[PDB]
């Protein structure tokens, strides 16, 4: 799926993704961090992959190295709809905001200065980015 | 500049590009291809740089050799200034819509299948990118 580069995010600034999820989606992924292997935030809803269904899984990779994993209850995605994902971090966290006026966040773990990359993959055709 | 790869437009897709225009800005820089070395279109308004003044030159990149530069009279970019842009190409031509109406036309050169390849490079900060 697309990748972006050179995105230069700053620490407050907000990361706006639109995309159409498939109807018979299993999975998609957006990757945010410093490059392929350096990954602040893996965010990878499930529909219907590795013996998960409806689970969004959070992740981060650390030169090379999967961080620990970890889930959020809810699910505010459907299939064969359209979602939008607003991502900002500070030093602590990333923020994700979710289309059903859902928040969450996961520990920066890697305290880059900035989201440089993003790379989108799996069942979610990307409409729009705002930077 | 943002640099976004893995797009897969294809003939009549049309890519939405807005972005600010520097103030203090000089040039600045579309380029749309294959990859770096293989753009069917560089888009290249110098407002003052290299000698021209208030001009747009177009090129293409073929296996990372320049084309023939092509010029054009019309220049209705400001800098300090938010541009919006609309990029389609056919087997003829790419095609550069500004929202007032003017068209910018370039030969298709590369005769490729798709735009897969997208760089923003000098006064012009890319802000949001639609499909
Ligand atoms: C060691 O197996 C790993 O288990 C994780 C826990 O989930 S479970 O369903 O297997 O019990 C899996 O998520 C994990 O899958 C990988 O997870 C990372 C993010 O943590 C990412 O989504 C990868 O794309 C995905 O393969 C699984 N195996 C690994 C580490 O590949
Ligand atoms: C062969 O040198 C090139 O001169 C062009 C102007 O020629 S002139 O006869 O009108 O004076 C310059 O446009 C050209 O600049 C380069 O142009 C490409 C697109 O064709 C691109 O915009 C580059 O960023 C720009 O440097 C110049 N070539 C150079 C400087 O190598």
């Amino acid at each position: 799926g697309l990748v972006a580069s050179n995105l230069n995010l700053k620490p407050g600034e907000c990361l706006r993704v639109r995309g159409e999820v498939a109807p018979d989606a299993k999975s998609f992924v957006l990757n945010l961090g410093k490059d392929s292997n350096n990954l602040c935030l893996h965010f990878n809803p499930r529909f219907n992959a590795h013996g998960d269904a409806n689970t969004i899984v959070c992740n981060s990779k650390d030169g090379g190295a999967w961080g620990t994993e970890q889930r959020e209850a809810v699910f505010p995605f459907q299939p064969g709809s359209v979602a939008e994902v607003c991502i900002t971090f500070d030093q602590a966290n990333l923020t994700v905001k979710l289309p059903d006026g859902y928040e969450f966040k996961f520990p920066n773990r890697l305290n880059l200065e900035a989201i440089n990359y993003m790379a989108a993959d799996g069942d979610f055709k990307i409409k729009c980015v705002a930077f």
